[PDB]
């Protein structure tokens, strides 16, 4: 049957992509609800947050790290969670760093520029630079690394790549990628991994950013 | 020997307490560096963030979820990570919810009121209410629950309780706890668990908040 239901947004969502990806790779069918905050969704996430999950099990879950790990752990033969205890902890590290130090800061750079949230050129400039100072850590770490953790694809590669896809959607044009070659290579590499390509729209990159910090 | 070194702040820190707690419970000695951002600390966390960890191993880690899980997983007999795959995912859920939807929002309520960060009565009021709307979820969930996950103490109880201790330090006086009985009971219960009491200053609660949203 269907393994469970996943509440999300239409298309590719930065906190959802890995969840779709490892579900397919683990052979778990999912019912994708692309309409958020129905009675069913609030039953899981009272604050109405995407992603939210409920199994056929009828087991309930928010948050994205928890859902991704849950679905992944289903296959006991998976190689997406590290060789050993250290690589696992490392997978946890990158997943938490990307989700709090990159997505949360990039969100406050972005929403004002879409008119969701009040706009202040200086607030937005702050977040843009705080977001990039966190991405700079990854650029640097990836100097002469292929994968975020260990020597093969992990959940961190999938989950993090899906996270940072927010920036490739709006801000990271050719210039930015010239300037940030390792993150760009690694991101473009994870996007072409079949597990990840299978559950996403066609790969596409900005030429110029869709956004600069104008209102 | 010492199992590793932990960079933190002096005294009880909301993202550090569980890490100390499960290290002791697992019989791992830790060298506690209470002076952040030395050359050694930046070697782990280039952004200078607490907690950061390095084993005698010389294995390196930030972020707090990753460190806590790493140290905990050391004992293969631990009961702090759930009976099964669901309870594990649940432990991951509460750890991520407390760390992003409570600590991050409570931080922006708090820092302006300490003068770390610019102050705007309305910005602070926003965060205060967004912080409480996330805590309300826990109040509600804990109605007729003892532990966050399963039927015994887990890492989520320890880690989350340490997180929310920020609020008990500054904002949550007798009034607040009258108003929010389940979170209060559960917090006060985790603080009296010996594993957690062992690595903290004496238990103490506000009468009146140390802070209201004045500058
Ligand atoms: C970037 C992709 C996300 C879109 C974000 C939307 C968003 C809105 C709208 C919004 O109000 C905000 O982000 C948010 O959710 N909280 C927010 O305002 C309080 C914020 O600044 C913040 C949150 C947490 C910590 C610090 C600041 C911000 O303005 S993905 C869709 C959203 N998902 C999540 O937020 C899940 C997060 C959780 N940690 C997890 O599963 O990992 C979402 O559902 N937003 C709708 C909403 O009303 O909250
Ligand atoms: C609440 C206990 C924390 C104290 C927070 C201090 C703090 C300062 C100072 C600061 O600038 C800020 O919080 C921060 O770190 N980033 C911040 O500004 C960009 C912010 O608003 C934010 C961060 C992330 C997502 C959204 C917003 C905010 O003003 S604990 C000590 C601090 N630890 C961490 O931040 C670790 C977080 C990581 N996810 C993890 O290990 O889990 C710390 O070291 N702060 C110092 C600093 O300069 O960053
Ligand atoms: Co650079
Ligand atoms: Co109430």
């Amino acid at each position: 049957m269907v393994f469970g239901t996943l509440y999300t947004f239409p298309g590719d969502q930065c906190r959802t992509i890995a969840i779709k990806a490892v579900a397919k790779a683990n052979g778990l069918d999912l019912d994708i609800r692309e309409t958020p905050r129905t009675p069913d969704h609030l039953s899981i996430s009272k604050l109405g947050k995407v992603p939210a999950f409920q199994g056929a099990d009828s087991f309930k879950l928010f948050e994205c790290m928890a859902i991704a790990l849950y679905i992944t752990s289903q296959n006991e033969q998976t190689t997406l969670l590290g060789k050993d205890k250290k690589e696992y902890a490392e997978i946890i590290k990158w997943m938490s760093f990307f989700n709090t130090e990159i997505v949360i800061l990039m969100t406050q750079q972005l929403l004002p520029q879409l008119g969701v949230i009040p706009y202040d050129r200086d607030q937005v400039e702050f977040f843009a630079n705080m977001t990039q100072r966190s991405v700079d850590v990854v650029e640097e770490y990836l100097q002469d690394r292929t994968f975020l953790v260990g020597d093969q694809l992990s959940l961190a590669d999938l989950f993090c790549a899906g996270n940072i896809s927010l920036g490739f959607q709006f801000f990271y044009g050719k210039a930015w990628r010239q300037q940030n070659p390792n993150v760009s290579r690694w991101y473009e590499m994870v996007c072409h991994q079949p597990i990840y390509a299978a559950v996403t729209d066609k790969f596409q990159l900005l030429d110029e950013p869709k956004l600069t910090n104008n209102p």
